[PDB]
């Protein structure tokens, strides 16, 4: 009888699945996440177009396997409790139609015993923390990246250092730590446990998918560190540039947060309603809130000017150097300019010409914008003190005209001329090469 | 953003001041905790005149520090946390009025670097039981009495043992051991602190000023023992007498705080009441509650007898006696007696004379006086076996008066004609010298 | 031993004694959390400040505040260029102060001495705030006022035959008028191409005041800079000042060196 399979157990931990004569016992009600699995479970359902296959680590009374069994899902609980797996059971058999096997086993085993494909979504709640206990950090995250290797989505629910118990001492200092080795990773909530008052965070992680809300793809690689608050994924036909405000341990002070912030917010505005007469890269999706944000734009073909510089590729200086400074008289003739032009934050195509991809340092207002003209000639520097005829030509120019002139339309215009300015080295000069040499190793 | 600085905090421990949006996440709502300090704080600031410098130690998210430079107060939170401060600060800025300054730093090192003056009033609030647990209690209470040494007042939540969670073990057996070292300290409420059913112990500090909420005065100097539930503290005009009736450890058998309680019960009850005929010292204020009391009265010249009599000092036995009998003739008039003459319950002034100062031990109703007539006896020796003549023709004339007729008016009236008393060591006596020098032994 | 009485806020060596237990004598020290105890000046302090906006201490009395420099530190802390800087300074400032140039307003000295450890020097107190803190408090000021003030006192110092090496916000006190003074005069000296140098700095400290400059302020600089090095001097830059809404306009001008230049220094 399920009455004594229920008082066997050692504790009733989550509601008893169609039984709730016991849910005023039960430590947690299960009411809230089984609200936000549910939602994660549409979604991925819908990506996929079919029902998933689900594995529930740690499955206690079975409760999210049962609930996810009854939307149609074939699911798979594990625990190493015998009493647990007997209400399980005993629970499946009052719903002879819901696809749902469970055993008595161990996490650990089982992860290492996963094929990949052979179940779509797993979720681990509030169980990592006694392998943690048990075996330390690094065995689980080598687990966790294991699970997201072999499935497209898994929900995680992790205790907390804070917790007031003994065995907070052994978390980690942030649960991210956790989880940071996997590709993507968002904080989708945040649960009272009813031992205290401490939280514990909910985060959907994926290895094989960018899994947003309004965005749910595959990705076929992924990217952290630029040319590590900001990682990138790259699909078929997609970028999908995702930055976290909300950083563990020291890593972003308030500032960078903010900049981060910042920065996508910016880019979002200027992408989603781009200056005529400036080819910007197209807009899919995009979305804030308090933890990050996300930007998924058309991917480009070409590579980052600074990796062809680092990997000594061959680059055409002329062409690049022209293409881009059109582009920047264009948004200058329509209000606009970058704040940071440098080779990371330009993409060269198989024709030699360049286009700017990161436009957080946009501005639209300012004696200007006579700095970023300055910068501009390490920019020139860097891609080559090292200035050949007529580059160096080219920036005397510059340099003999009032300041009040300087900007991006000037610029290219004796940029274009250059072949015909006089020769600088023929001129005292010299003080402009002297400057931006300074500048350049500045 | 405010927003991604809350998401980045470890904890949302306290209400984030003018956002009630988190106030459902708070692990405390820190209003009645604030109800207590505010008031608290506007003691102090009417009784210094002025608004106030405040310290808070383990500031969180800043919550009292902001209520109070809401009020008008100067504020500097410290909290060895980055997070919590960055919060802090982002609050300030949106209260740029509020004169509140918050750092990054360790308590220690704070408490370390203080300045006296430089702060009226300090709040440590829950923060202690952190530094208990990596330093120990020794540490702890000298960094205590530092604080108190170098503002006007400290206010204090306190964690305790009886706490359910593994920390509790290195906490001392009772709060006071943090604190009792300090001069003048008061229980001023018990809060819930959402871990447990254990509440935490609100306790007021000082080692500059007597803290009553009718009474708020600074003092020179105090005293525990007499000639350790009792404590005197010496202001200009004053001695304020404060009695512990709870007490930690073993210190207080039931009885002993039932009589600290009946002893200054009594003494408040004839104080304010006195007998015609009787100067007593005058009152100033009283109190009295579960913990303990308190009464100050105006402050009375001259030295305490035992003191002298210890001290070697030269005393006039006959003008001592002479003064104290008048006044215990005139309490008897009245029907009042004093159970308890003993040289630490009577000050002698600068021309000799003697008054009792420890009224607990008046009685009004009762065969009588005569148990208290024979301890006079005690008394009379001790302030001296040792009875030269005329005291023992005095003492040898009493013993000789039917025991109905042993009272003070009597003791007085023997007093005065003793030189005319028949000489004792004439007669066969001997035995009321036998009795009470066993009794002075006794 | 110094590790046991350095969190105290007053202390000074007086003494050393032989034990006769060894040759090795123990230093006997005078150490107070309440009062400067000198032999010539014993006071009250009601606050004390170690780092300025670890070898010198500032105690503030009700109208003094007392300055007090070691040149013997523990540990590795000071070198011996540092510690003779330190007695430097302090001489040179009690020089300057006991005997001010006549047309500079300098605060007024009670009280100095030095020894082998340390040297102290006690001031009127000015009231204010150092320039540096309420930068980086981000108070409201007055530039010009400031600047005015500031460069109205250096020329008259230079016309006595004084300059300052060393003009920097640590070193400017403001008051609540938005007149600034410099209060510290270990950095003044008497003889020198010169004050050329000096002119240059404060530039920098021109633009971290505030790359940075907007007119007529950039137009004051530009004109300085069309002036011939020899030119170069306080009584120059404060006449340049006082005319800067007259200059012509810097943007309109090839320049463009001189805003460069003084970024790097700023930088530099
Ligand atoms: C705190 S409960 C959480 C239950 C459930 N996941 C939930 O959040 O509602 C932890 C569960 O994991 C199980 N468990 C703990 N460690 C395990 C392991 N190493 N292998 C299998 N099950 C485990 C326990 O038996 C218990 O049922
Ligand atoms: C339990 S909380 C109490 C917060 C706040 N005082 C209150 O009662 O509302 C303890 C706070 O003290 C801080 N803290 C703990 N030890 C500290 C130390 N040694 N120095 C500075 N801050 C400390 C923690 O960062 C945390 O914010
Ligand atoms: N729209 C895009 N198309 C293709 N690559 C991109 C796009 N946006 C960013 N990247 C790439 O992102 C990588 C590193 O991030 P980023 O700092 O954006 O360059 C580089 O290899 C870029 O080429
Ligand atoms: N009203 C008072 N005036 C002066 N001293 C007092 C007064 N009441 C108590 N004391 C002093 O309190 C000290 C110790 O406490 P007690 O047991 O009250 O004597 C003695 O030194 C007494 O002289
Ligand atoms: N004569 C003075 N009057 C007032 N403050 C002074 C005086 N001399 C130095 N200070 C203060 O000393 C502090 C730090 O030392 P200093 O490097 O001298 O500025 C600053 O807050 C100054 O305002
Ligand atoms: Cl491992
Ligand atoms: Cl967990
Ligand atoms: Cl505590």
């Amino acid at each position: 009888d399920l009455n004594t399979l229920v008082s066997e157990l050692p504790e009733i931990y989550q509601t008893i699945f169609g039984h709730p004569e016991w849910d005023g016992d039960a430590a947690r009600d299960c009411n809230q996440r089984l609200d936000l699995i549910t939602e994660q479970y549409d979604n991925l359902s819908r990506a996929l177009g079919r029902p998933l296959n689900v594995l529930d680590l740690g499955c206690a009374q079975g409760f999210f396997s049962l609930s996810l069994a009854s939307k149609g899902a074939t699911i798979v609980g594990i625990d190493f409790q015998q009493e647990n797996i007997n209400v399980c059971r005993a629970l499946a058999e009052e719903n002879p139609d819901f696809a749902a096997e469970f055993r008595v086993g161990r996490i650990e085993e089982v992860i290492a015993a996963l094929e990949e494909g052979e179940f779509d979504l797993a979720i681990g709640l509030s169980v990592f923390h006694h392998i943690v206990h048990l075996h330390g950090i690094d065995e689980v995250k080598r687990l966790l990246s294991r699970l997201a290797d072999v499935t497209q989505a898994v929900i995680l629910e992790l205790a907390v250092k804070e917790e007031p118990f003994y065995w907070g001492v052994s978390q980690p200092d942030d649960p991210r730590e956790l989880i940071e080795q996997c590709a993507f990773y968002r904080l989708i909530g945040e649960f009272d446990t009813h031992l205290s008052p401490v939280p514990r965070p909910m985060y959907l992680v994926s290895n094989h998918r960018v899994l947003i809300n309004d965005f749910n793809q595959p990705f076929q690689h992924w990217q952290n560190q630029p040319y590590r608050s900001r990682r990138y994924f790259f699909g078929e036909d997609y970028v999908c540039k995702f930055f976290y405000y909300d950083m563990p341990h020291g890593i972003l002070t308030a500032e960078e947060s903010q900049r981060n912030k910042y920065e996508l917010h910016n880019e979002i505005k200027f992408l989603t309603q781009p200056p005529a007469g400036f080819d910007a890269p197209a807009v899919l999706a995009h979305g804030e809130n308090a933890q990050s944000g996300w930007l998924v734009m058309e991917k480009l073909p070409g590579r980052l000017l600074s990796d062809m510089l680092a990997a000594g590729e061959e680059i055409d200086r002329e062409k690049i150097l022209g293409s881009l400074l059109r582009s920047l008289a264009a948004l200058e003739k329509q209000g606009f300019w970058h704040d940071d032009v440098r080779p990371w934050n330009v993409m060269v195509d198989a024709r030699q010409h360049a286009r700017l991809i990161d436009f957080g340092s946009i501005v639209t207002t300012p004696s200007w914008p006579t700095n970023l003209v300055q910068s501009f000639f390490v920019f020139v520097n860097e891609l080559f003190f090292n200035l050949p005829q007529p580059w160096s030509n080219w920036l005397y120019a510059v340099w003999q005209e009032p300041v009040e002139r300087w900007n991006f339309v000037l610029l290219l215009a004796l940029f274009e001329k250059k072949a015909k300015l006089p020769s600088a080295e023929q001129q005292r000069g010299a003080t402009e090469q002297w400057i931006i040499a300074q500048e350049t190793v500045l």
